[PDB]
């Protein structure tokens, strides 16, 4: 009661905002949905194939000019980030009493606190071999990312390593909404202004995610710290990654980075 | 049509969210509404008399702690601009493209702009001899904010004296909403990242504008170009305010501000 309730209302935010489920991708990763397979992109030529109407159905990109196929999935990247943090803004949009914090905080909680949940939901459309793309309409292979020059590949691996060992949770989409809703409601976020409510609404998430828990997963009993755990993983990955993001700003200079990535970087820790 | 149904939206959202207009402000200050004037507060004794239920109807004042009616006075002054700028927030929520922007692009402009917006609306409840305070149940004479010590009076007479000249256009709250809209749709903001898109829906307001003051004020032919000035006043009017809170920063250790204030002044320009 209460805890079911906003459990419920967080979960349906978050079937409101983000088209790719857990299920859904699952459900196309298995083959039981779609009868024919995503298009697989792991080399050049496929790569090329998918940008040729196969995946993404346009006759110019409308990413930046590159010069080499390595920045070129960086840019993809980049656009895959760019739209889950647009998701993620009209889904925090939907958390009881977010709205109702300074608009500042709003935007402090969601720069320090998208890139946590985008690795978080990342496990969702990642299994050992890959990920999906293009609202599951390409699969991006592992072995491909892997083979991009350094130091682009170095930033890819580890999203993978942390999403595999993720999926062995086994949470679902209502599990999920539940803790990205909590990433995002972090009182420990550079600058906050009123972090006591900020940590009172992650105290109610947190309370709905136990309940939550118990009631879905009756025999995992561990589940619960485990997540605990989980998040402050999230948070020294986020970390590694800022700093080879800075290595890219220093090393990779006519590699651009999107407007959104910029002012989320900047400034960061 | 075009600009007019552009400008009438604009009304609305003025109308939908500021309890001040110059209307019913003008309506009390006259005596049309009134039959009987607003409480006069003019000394530390109507200030008493005002706070407990006459004016401010609270048996707790809920100010910070004040050693005397000059910082007291102050924490009043507080309280009406923040209850402002959350004013100012919703409305430009609803000015068409400003929800469209990024939410860092929204904080950015609010950030900036609301003290020029209060200084040009504060004009509303202002005559020479004082301004309106409470929703008009309160009229706090200009003598005795002059009366209070330095640096406080200092504070406050400029504002005098910029609202009685501005006064003197005989704008009415039609103009004022474009005005203010304008106002906050400022592409020189610092940290902005998609100032074109700013300078195109500012382009569009102030277009907008023109046309509106064509209709409503023909004969006065110089307004426009005028009131373009009045915003470069009030960013001069700003950059004075600014210095003087920084010297009562420095020099009124024992005077607090209020956090989103605090926000708003930390690292300005
Ligand atoms: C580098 C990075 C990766 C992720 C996850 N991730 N990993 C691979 N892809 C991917 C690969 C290929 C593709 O398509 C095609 F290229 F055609 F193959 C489409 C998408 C992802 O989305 C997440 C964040 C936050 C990243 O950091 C950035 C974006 C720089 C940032 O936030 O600034
Ligand atoms: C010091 C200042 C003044 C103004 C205008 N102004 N002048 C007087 N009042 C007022 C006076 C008496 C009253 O009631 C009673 F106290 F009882 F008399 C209630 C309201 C105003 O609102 C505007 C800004 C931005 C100010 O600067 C601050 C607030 C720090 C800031 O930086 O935001």
């Amino acid at each position: 009661a209460d805890l079911k309730a906003f459990s419920k209302h967080i979960y349906n935010a978050y079937l409101k905002n983000f088209n790719m489920t857990k299920k859904k991708a699952r459900s196309i990763l298995t083959g039981k949905a779609s009868h024919t397979a995503p298009f697989v992109i792991h080399d050049i030529e496929t790569l090329w194939q998918a940008e040729k109407g196969l995946v993404w159905k346009q006759l110019v990109n409308g990413l930046p000019p590159y010069k080499e196929i390595s920045v070129h999935v960086f840019y993809r990247c980049q656009c895959t980030t760019v739209e889950t943090v647009r998701e993620l803004t009209e889904f925090a949009k939907s958390i009881p009493s977010f709205s109702s914090l300074f608009l500042n905080d709003q935007v402090t909680l969601l720069k320090y606190g998208v890139h946590e949940a985008i690795f978080a939901m990342l496990a969702s459309i990642v299994n050992k071999d890959g990920l999906l793309v293009a609202n599951g309409s390409g699969f991006v292979t592992r072995e491909f990312l892997r083979s991009l020059r350094k130091p682009f590949s170095d930033i890819i691996e580890p999203k993978f390593e942390f999403a595999v060992k993720f999926n062995a949770l086994e949470l679902d989409d209502s599990d999920l909404a539940l803790f990205i809703a909590a990433i995002i409601l972090c009182g420990d976020r550079p600058g906050l202004m009123n972090v006591p409510r900020v940590e009172a609404i992650q105290d109610t998430i947190l309370r709905a995610l136990e309940f939550h828990l118990q009631a879905n997963h009756p025999d995992a009993q561990y589940l619960f710290p485990k997540l605990l755990q989980k998040m402050a993983d999230l948070r020294q990955l986020v970390t590694e990654h800022a700093q080879m993001m800075q290595r890219i700003k220093k090393t990779e200079t006519e590699t651009s980075l999107h407007p959104l990535l910029q002012e989320i970087y900047k400034d960061m820790y």
